[PDB]
């Protein structure tokens, strides 16, 4: 039935975790807590711009989103420093079980696509740097329509980049609330859940809830 | 040049501290816990069903984020607990200044109104509640529109409900990202910030930033 497959990059293939030591690196013993909060306001901005129609890039979004945080805390946050803070989600790190689990899973036939939010070449940066570029059919980002999820918008772009309806697209992600959009929209999908987190509870509930990409691979 | 002034209702002329306490005798010792949560989830569900285009109204909404709480923190949440912590906002106290600066407001010839989440019946429990039910010209809530702010349908409707147009209306709002939209809608927006928190990254600054709504009465 499925024949194609949609992951989200982010927390879903690769980890972020790293961000949290490149922050405290650039203030000492305060890397979790700015961490935490720089990627609250990223989501938050992401969601609050869409409703009010006035788009910006991720690459925007995340600064602002930075610029924000350092403010709040009272952290003191020069060019440099949020330059550099911003580049280390070009440098993330996979999940251990994605490498070979991506391998098996093209090995099927399964055409496999990414969709997130930053820019076609920030995705392949990622990619690339963990040499796992060629096993990506596509690599999709949310800027041609300028909207961020749960908009429908964004959903319909991975129907038409792979070709494919929307019935036969696995979508897997880690985020509950990503997972419950692409479930209103038609999407058979898939919840990366690795540290017990609960679903959210907005009417939906995934087809499937794995503890990593292993399941998924067994799926097939 | 205002002849109007829209106001939110949680957070801006109601204090919801009292949630905590109310958390805390159901769940002793969880009070703040869950209350910051729930109140996040709250907010987080009107954006997102939003953006989904998935409505329900607030009292739902309200519900499934408690729901979503408490099983995140592991609690137990019977039925009747669920209503009873779901009613403490229905009882909620104003801010001491609120008063008497609402009466002198009205005093100056004012068109009042609140715009808010929760159904009329609702609103008005709480304003009766303190005996300010004769200090509004209207008790707005978004339920009409079937969206959440920030989507501009909401703010076209207390431009509308006061009519006025939106130059002559003062959107007074204790939530910066609330403030961020309806400046950009077109409001002369008066942000109310009793404790030092900064404003949005999203673009925008208020048109004046006040302490309290002892502030308000001064402007005119």
């Amino acid at each position: 039935y499925i024949k194609g497959i949609a992951f989200d990059l982010y927390g879903t293939l690769f980890d972020v975790h790293s961000v949290v030591g490149r922050c405290d690196e650039a203030f000492p013993g305060r890397g979790r807590e700015i961490s935490a909060l720089w990627r609250q306001k990223q989501l938050e901005y992401t969601w609050l711009r869409s409703l009010m129609n006035r788009y910006v890039n991720f690459q925007q979004a995340t600064e602002d989103a930075l610029r924000f945080t350092c403010r709040h805390l009272g952290l003191d946050l020069d060019a440099r420093t949020r330059s550099t803070l911003c580049d280390a989600y070009l440098r993330l790190a996979p999940f251990s079980e994605v490498p070979d689990s991506l391998r098996e899973l093209k090995r099927r036939g399964l055409k496999l696509a990414i969709l997130s939010n930053g820019s076609p070449q920030s995705i392949d940066a990622v990619v690339s740097h963990a040499g796992l570029r060629d096993g990506f059919d596509h690599l999709l980002s949310v800027d041609p329509v300028q909207v961020y999820k749960p908009d429908n918008r964004v959903y319909e772009l991975a129907e038409q980049a792979l070709g494919l309806d929307r019935s036969a697209i696995l979508f897997v992600a880690s985020n509950a609330w990503d997972a419950t959009g692409a479930r209103y929209f038609g999407f058979p999908t898939c919840w990366i859940n690795r540290t017990g987190n609960v679903f959210e509870e907005m009417g939906q509930t995934p087809d499937w809830e794995v503890t990593s990409l292993r399941a998924v691979v067994e799926l097939f």
